[PDB]
């Protein structure tokens, strides 16, 4: 449970730096399933909801980036395209996180036609699968959603 | 304390219903300054930030109102004008809430050019000032920011 | 501020009903513990949404027929009437239960889901101000307010 | 838990002040069942009887008003018009209260032809229902009858 | 209290299956008059109100019965339906309340008082035989039996 | 008791503000009989006497209103037309308070020809009864006399 | 509870004998709610699951029935049509019971389009509704599902 | 002592919202006379002094009201006209508060020729009396001064 968590963290960071595209680390790491529930305990501040919010800000920031000069990202998600990769194990909480992230995009102006969802068997395969979506020229940001119970 | 809080709450409610304009009650009431510090710094976001978010949703919902039909408020505030009333007493926390409210409105797309801010000396004078801002035609939402310490 | 909100909600809805001259049912569950809200949302015989919708149908028919001796009362045939439901978002797990119960009662009494307008609000404070617009719309015959207040 | 009781009391009082028309508050408030049963008895008469008597007295006072001048109303209700609004909850006692109220109006010279009765299912809907009869120009007095357990 | 209650329940059930027509068992069986008062006092409506509601639902269900899977349910719109009611006479203090509740339920649910037939019997022993005649009438869509059984 | 007292207080206050006419709140709110007896049987301390005196000062204030300027009401009751409403329930103390109020006005120069008395069956209908007396242009002040036993 | 349970059981038995069609008695009789929870807590298939299995076997038996010869029914659900009467009372447990019956029929190869489901208000109305379901020609087996709380 | 305090608070708030004119709530509510003294314990921060300061700011704010837009009131009280209503009961502290409020106006530039003082018998009559001054077109702000001992 330690190898997988370390590897996915390293892979996501390396992909983001190499490909120059925002990747959000929406991965739940909990030792107990109860704590994993509390990370998405019926609150609107779900892990997927917060990750989607950060992804929208990062994408808008890179659109402009690519007194003094101040750069920051808006939350206007309209006209943007996002990719989402979700793990399969323990899908009871995974589905909740996916719904929250999709809700955040739609509520802030995103369209479901520009949202691509990919499902993977295990969290170990998240980085390799997300690499394809990140390398796609028609993707502005990538959100990785998973759960790791120890 | 209790009487003042009751007066401002009923005053804002009466103004909202009569004037037909969304008004958010971003007034934090606490018996101890320690509780006020908790409700002002880094707990689940600034209360002014939360109140600004609620005001944005209500403003868009009213704009829309102007199977089964479902009505909901979009969180994008492009072209929506807002008015903020802030107390002066305990400006250490009041300025914190004003920072959160302005940050929410600006980062959600609303330009700061259309934001009007009015300062009042005490919490007792919030309803009367909001009575003028709400009666202005070019105001789409009113946010009241105040602190009540017992 | 549970007490302040509950008092404000009751006062606002009552004043709206008198001023706007249109029935507004108060389907709000006020509880201090989550268990009491679960008890009312468990549909042991019927949830408050079912009961509030039932009362609203009679009120709409009564005003339809009103607007020895004379006795005025409303029937429970909900066909041909349109309803406006305002649902809070806080504790939406129980709110969805109440909304489903109210819709079920209206549908079973001859109503159609096409003639039901649903409005979502973020907080209980925004229930009165949002409900006012639906009541002012002349095509709406009744207003149902559904919400939960936990202390 | 008395939010409904507070709302109906405030609504009725404000209606009377706004429209300048007498409204009688014949509502029994009791958290226990037996006290409501006692108030529906005949030891002091039914509350509907007392409410109807108050409406008659107040209506005559309004008609007369609109050494020291003294204004008071008689208990004769010939030729007047009354609007009675009653709830259905706990109708086992509400029916007797309504019967007593109508009995008082009829036996005090009033005619049932002018008695207009409005039926509501919940006590929350008493003020809004009264908003119609009270706004009618041909209603001399409004009576509100309800039970709150 | 024992034999009479068993016979009336068995007789109504046998008539319902034989004639294939809904028959509601609105019979209050109590060992003490206080229990009768509990079922006579308003508990979300009197037993007659519930019995009439059940009769309406069953009648519409039979009317329908005579995408993924066919689901049939009964609506509460009693328009154009004819009902027959049989009631006992003993303990008429509560019996009149029950029959008034049942009549009020049918009327307020869109039904017309013209299409309601009422038959009175001296004791509960004569309920099944009268119910059989009303059920065998072709112009009857449902039968409601109202009675009280005090031990 | 609680509902009746709150409604009477709010009703008289709203009528006074709306009609801009002085109205005195001479209502005894006691939980026990002895307390009301003390307040309606004080040695030269009748509440009706005190309420009438207050009405005299208010009327003299409004007649004038309608270094620095100072406005005050003189305690002379001459030339004032009063209106009095008296509850019928618990008439034992109501009559005492009415007599005390009449004594105060007459001993200050009031004429019984200028006092109009109206009786109300219950304390609930005091506000509506006083609402008509205050609406006559020839009435200078309104005095409400009532008793509330808990 | 005694009269209801006895009459329901007797009526269903008489209907089965008269109409010559399989009717299974999936009515759970309990004094308290604990017996209902344990018998519906997906132990190895609820009462509805078992009743559906019994109905399928009986339907297969009558398909062919209606040295020595031995007749028995297999556990195939293809080509068989079922009607289910479900009580509305305590629908929180009724849904689990009816779902178990549906799962047994579907997983035995049965198709959902042959299942006709009807809801009844009370347990007393179960026999009369079951009579119409069995009397229809296109119905092969009848399942009665109800909960009796004492 | 509770009815009077609630009624005067409601009356002042309603008058301010209805008439659109600043009204300052300089009313002392203390359970003990010692605490009432401490609210004006020889300090320059008296209740009347603070109320006058708030009144000056509110009046200047409304004069202008009737990057972004920021509105706030100055303390320049010159050329303004104020009305003061003071209760009579317990005048030992009332006179101190009145002197403090007058001192604040004069010290910040106000003139005694534009200050109108009205004295009322009891605190219950403060709202009705203040309504006249508030409705006067030659009054910019109204200050209500009173003491309530419980």
């Amino acid at each position: 449970f330690d190898y997988i968590a370390s590897e996915v963290s390293k892979g996501l960071a390396n992909l983001s730096l190499e490909l120059r595209k925002p990747i959000t680390f929406g991965v739940i790491t909990a030792d107990t399933l109860e704590q994993a529930i509390e990370r998405a305990g019926t609150k609107h501040g779900n892990k997927g909801w917060e990750a989607a919010l950060s992804a929208i800000e990062m994408a808008n920031l890179f659109k402009s980036l690519r007194s003094m000069e101040i750069y920051e990202g808006k939350l206007t998600a309209e006209g943007l395209r996002f990719g989402i990769v979700a793990s399969r194990f323990n899908h009871a909480l995974v589905d909740r996180l996916v719904e929250g992230a999709i809700d955040c995009i739609v509520r802030h102006g995103g369209r479901e036609e520009d949202i691509t969802l990919v499902r993977v068997p295990g969290s170990w395969e998240i980085p390799v699968a997300a690499g394809e979506l990140a390398r796609k020229e028609d993707i502005d940001a990538v959100i990785a959603i998973g759960v790791l119970i120890r």
